[PDB]
DNA sequence: AGCACTGGGTCG
DNA sequence: CGACCCAGTGCT
């Protein structure tokens, strides 16, 4: 990974990449998979999308990665993220471990730093935070059409505003 | 049980 | 019809 490449990606979120995370077990709202949306021109944060989709006749580019779920203790080694190429568009990051733990609600900020080639750590920045008025900003680049933001920031910078390092 | 799929929506 | 938004179904 290039000292270059060692970046974190910041990312405004929404309702439908909370619903999941917020709602009660046997709701509706908590049913089906939960991602994070993200840009589509995020994919080269991420590594070679190779996997291709099984069953289904339409094409989707996958790859898998390690991520640390920080918030909750745990290092998910098939953790998934999908482009959608032949059916919407869709860049999906895969975060089903925060379901049901209503850790994040919509306003809220994911970080995503990237600490490897195929390693991530996954932070949750509430609402209401100095941490989350201090990375806000770092989100410039609109994505969406109920005003998603995302955009990155250098691992070191993020460390300080965090209290991390890495 | 829970995620790989499905397939609409909406805005420009 | 490109690009996120959203709410599931059904297969493993």
């Amino acid at each position: 990974l290039d000292e270059t490449e060692r970046v974190t990606l910041i990312v405004t979120l929404g309702h439908a990449d909370t619903a999941r995370i917020q709602a009660a077990p046997g709701t509706t709202a908590g049913q089906g998979t939960q991602y994070f949306w993200l840009s589509k021109d995020s994919y080269d944060f991420f590594p070679p999308l190779t996997i291709r989709n099984r069953r289904g006749t339409k094409a989707t580019y996958s790859s898998l990665i390690n991520m640390n779920y920080i918030d909750i203790n745990y290092t998910d080694t098939q953790c998934r993220v999908t482009f959608e190429a032949e059916n919407n568009f869709d860049f999906r990051l895969g975060t089903g471990k925060l379901r049901y733990t209503g850790v994040a609600k919509s306003n809220d900020i994911a970080a995503i730093t990237r600490v490897g080639d195929s390693d991530y750590e996954l932070r949750i920045i509430k609402q209401g935070t100095p941490e989350h008025s201090q990375l806000d900003p770092y989100a410039v680049s609109f994505i969406g059409n109920r005003g998603k933001r995302f955009g990155y920031i250098s691992n070191e910078e993020f460390g300080r505003i965090i209290g991390v390092t890495f």
